């Protein structure tokens, strides 16, 4: 007794509207198909269109084939009440079923409907028709997703985040499930960062200091003041990301993969609907260094708005980079961040 989840069960409502819409007999596979590459209601992406499009595929051709097809198939003359479905979309159903079971999943989603369709010889000569791998397609299918199952009914997403999963860490859902620990005496520079980011010039905190100085110990302190709402009116449910330059490294073995991948997970930022503050430690690695091609793409992005940026490097880098950037010291406040036994003096003088 196993239930569809709620997007898969809009590609069998919309297939059972294009058949009536086109007064077919019975409901055929090359009708889930159809609802597939149907526009969703909201403008959002299609789960087969980004899967195609990733792929690298002629997207535009492909629906003007699945189209011709369907046009292809005759229209019955009075048009009945019952739209029956057929013996080959019976197996697909069928089939998804097992697929479901075969991957130990909870729901049955567009990934199981779209598997059992690849099977079906009628879909087969469509992206045949269409020139289009239909084995690169069930690739890109299973790369998606990763490894999370489908817990809930909603957990099959069209475009789930792809580059802020592989190169980021959530700090904000890491503080709610309490794995992080208050660090004593740092609130003061936790509330400047906290200040700087509320303010729309210069909104980028950038923390000076040696590494292992407590930096990170600030970035979890912001994190947890942002869970339990302690921060001014812009940063109330915003997600705190932590970019890992060990992750955009590892496996970046060809000339611009780097660059590919750090342009994702700010593509990924920009389109989010709630602001995303990113956490960047030893952002010299980044902007400095002769790094041209990076810092043209932070550059821009810290310019729509959409994205705030907390930096992080020592006193000389950072002097470094200011010398060779002009336009580097005018998006990012200084904040500097000292040792306790130092900054216990400074307070007595």
């Amino acid at each position: 007794q196993t239930q569809f989840t709620e997007r898969a069960l809009t590609i069998l409502t919309l297939a059972q509207k294009l058949a009536s819409d086109h007064q077919h007999p019975q409901l055929q596979p090359i009708h889930i198909l159809a609802a597939f590459i149907e526009t969703p209601e909201d403008g959002s992406v299609p789960y087969l269109q980004n899967l195609i499009e990733k792929g690298r595929y002629d997207y535009d051709l492909f629906k003007k084939v699945v189209n011709r097809n369907l046009v292809r198939i005759p229209q019955q003359q009075p048009a009945p009440a019952e739209i029956t479905p057929s013996y080959a979309l019976g197996k697909v159903l069928q089939d998804a079923a097992k697929i479901q079971k075969q991957q130990k999943d909870s729901f049955i989603a567009q990934d199981h409907i779209l598997f059992a369709l690849f099977n079906d010889s009628s879909i087969q000569q469509i992206f045949k028709e269409a020139q289009v791998d239909i084995e690169a397609i069930k690739q890109q299918a299973l790369e998606l997703r990763g490894n999370t199952r489908i817990d809930s009914r909603g957990a099959d997403t069209n475009t789930p985040l792809e580059y802020l999963s592989k190169y980021a860490i959530d700090m904000t859902e890491q503080a709610r499930q309490g794995k992080l620990d208050p660090v004593i005496g740092r609130e003061e520079e936790i509330r400047s960062t906290i200040r700087v980011l509320a303010r729309r010039i210069k909104s980028n905190p950038c923390l000076i200091g040696e590494p292992g100085i407590g930096k990170t110990a600030i970035i979890e302190g912001v994190a947890q003041r942002i869970i339990d709402d302690d921060v001014p009116t812009i940063l109330q449910g915003a997600k705190l990301f932590s970019l890992d330059l060990a992750a955009l490294t590892a496996g970046a073995k060809y000339k611009g993969d780097f660059e590919e991948r750090f342009k994702g997970v700010l593509k990924e930022i920009e389109e989010s609907k709630t602001l995303i503050v990113l956490f960047i430690d030893e952002i010299h690695m980044l902007m400095g260094n002769g790094k041209d091609d990076a810092a043209n793409i932070l550059k821009p992005a810290l310019s729509r708005g959409q994205l705030k940026v907390i930096g992080a490097t020592t006193n000389n880098e950072y002097r470094s980079i200011v010398e060779k950037d002009g336009a580097f010291e005018r998006r990012f406040q200084k904040i500097e961040v000292a040792e306790p036994s130092v900054r216990q003096t400074v307070a007595i003088l």
